[PDB]
């Protein structure tokens, strides 16, 4: 006999531990909800310089995981009226009335498909004037709706456009609304001055110490994020039992899991991948592929709209690394964080190996 949490922790230490040699990552946090347990485990270092271990309250930048946030927010809005996911944004941002991109609709944003947004804002859009003009000269290439093509500023303007109809700033909607409904204490668009000791500093690929800068204000909603393990473990269990928490937030939180479209066995909801349970470990690595990620892919409607599913969302900033999984009917979660970016695929196939191998 050996207890449960000792087999996590050795089913954690056997498939994690060994990424932080192998590609040189100073600190780790990875996290397992199950049944409504949670088991933390936190290696390595915060700060190289300063000697300073991991722990709970160690704050971590979430990069595109940052989008579940914003996809709970606006299933927030969403279910108190506030806006339709028919809605065009130029019903919120007047200054977007009469444009092409006022032909989209909120879902299409938020879930990519205006047909001609690219991964990034351009490196020159930084001051709000510039990401109206930005969005002012976009113009159709693509049919509206009809392919995916992942981006930050799609929906980085559904997030803009949820803020605006919740009347607050977006980085307001996340920290006096969403944050806590969602029960978690240590979540932040921005870090404040009393936190910064807890701040890890991300280490780029020279294992310099750096940290997140750059973008508009409005690109906060793709990748403006950051949190602590505690913090990612209850949105998981947010995720995992949304039935007990209050109407709104866990309309919100429901309102993130509806499969939207698919793409071969990829099924996008709000935020959140979502794949039929069971998935093989190619139908998750696929869903990180360069085809999904970087290029446009025709969508198609959901057929099989499955009654067993998981969800999972990878995110990366220049210095850190996350992924997070959840699988309802199985009542269990892990999240990974990192102060250095690791291919994605190494952070699939360790969730993957863990969660398989602990004992249901």
């Amino acid at each position: 006999n050996t207890p449960k949490d000792q087999e996590i922790k050795k089913l954690v230490d056997q498939n994690f531990k060994p990424l932080l040699e192998k590609y040189d990552v100073p600190g780790m946090a990875v996290g397992v909800i199950q049944n409504n347990k949670k088991y933390e485990m936190y290696y390595g270092l915060q700060s190289v310089q300063d000697k300073k271990a991991v722990n709970s309250s160690t704050i971590f930048e979430l990069g595109s995981v940052s989008k579940l946030f914003t996809a709970t927010a606006g299933g927030y809005a969403k279910n108190k009226g506030k806006i339709s996911f028919d809605d065009t944004p130029g019903k919120y941002w007047k200054e977007l009335k009469n444009t092409p991109i006022d032909q989209v609709n909120l879902l299409q944003l938020a879930t990519y498909t205006s047909g001609n947004l690219a991964l990034q804002f351009p490196d020159e859009v930084k001051t709000d004037q510039q990401v109206l003009t930005f969005f002012k000269d976009w113009k159709p290439k693509n049919s509206i709706g009809e392919y995916r093509q992942y981006s930050n500023p799609s929906i980085g303007l559904f997030g803009k456009v949820v803020a605006l109809s919740m009347n607050k700033p977006f980085d307001q909607v996340l920290e006096k609304t969403i944050f806590p409904a969602l029960g978690l204490k240590h979540s932040y668009v921005n870090v404040p001055k009393t936190q910064m000791q807890n701040y890890a500093f991300g280490y780029n690929q020279e294992n310099q110490p750096i940290r997140v800068n750059r973008g508009p204000l409005d690109a906060a909603p793709a990748y403006g994020v950051k949190s602590t393990l505690p913090d990612m473990l209850s949105f998981i269990h947010a995720n995992l039992n949304p039935q007990k928490y209050p109407a709104d937030i866990q309309r919100a939180i429901n309102e993130t899991h509806q499969g939207r479209y698919q793409v071969n066995t990829m099924y996008q909801a709000l935020g959140w991948e979502e794949f039929s349970y069971p998935a093989t470990l190619q139908t998750l690595l696929d869903s990180n592929s360069e085809q999904i990620v970087m290029k446009p892919n025709k969508v198609t409607a959901i057929s099989k709209e499955p009654s067993v599913k998981m969800y999972h969302k990878t995110g990366s900033t220049n210095g850190f690394g996350t992924y997070v999984v959840f699988i309802p009917k199985e009542n269990i979660g892990l999240v990974m964080l990192t102060n250095k970016r690791i291919p994605n695929e190494e952070r699939i196939k360790a969730a993957y190996a863990v969660l398989n191998a602990i004992k249901k």
